[PDB]
């Protein structure tokens, strides 16, 4: 809570060391801001795969979603990040989670036009 607030900062702002040292010292890892975000969501969106990676390592939660029913994987298949996606993947990210309007992390791919990102979704 203190330290999720921290938690919550680092990962918005890239700081992965912070992000380590907040590990070592118990913060939540599933900490939710005003927003209703979590730290591996907000990691995410900003394409920060050292972060991303640590979070799973400590528990993140991979099912978490926001206000359009978008989980990290859905958000990793939007901005293309293939890397982010196959770790989310490797940490049981649900490959037919529906998002608010029934799409799929693999709908998103093809529907921004992320065609590697989709072959991997794809295969599994």
């Amino acid at each position: 809570s203190d330290l999720g607030k921290k938690l919550l900062e680092a990962a918005r702002a890239g700081q992965d060391d912070e992000v380590r040292i907040l590990m070592a010292n118990g913060a939540d890892v599933n900490a939710k801001d005003e927003y209703g975000l979590t730290p591996l969501y907000l990691a995410t969106a900003h394409g920060h795969l050292e972060i991303v990676e640590v979070l799973l390592k400590n528990g993140a939660d991979v099912n978490a979603v926001d206000a359009i029913g978008f989980t990290p994987l859905h958000l990793a298949a939007f901005i293309g990040h293939l890397e982010i996606a196959e770790v989310l993947l490797k940490h049981g990210a649900d490959v037919n989670a529906q998002d608010k309007f029934g799409k799929t992390a693999f709908d998103i791919s093809i529907g921004n036009g992320n065609e590697d990102l989709a072959e991997i979704l794809q295969k599994l």
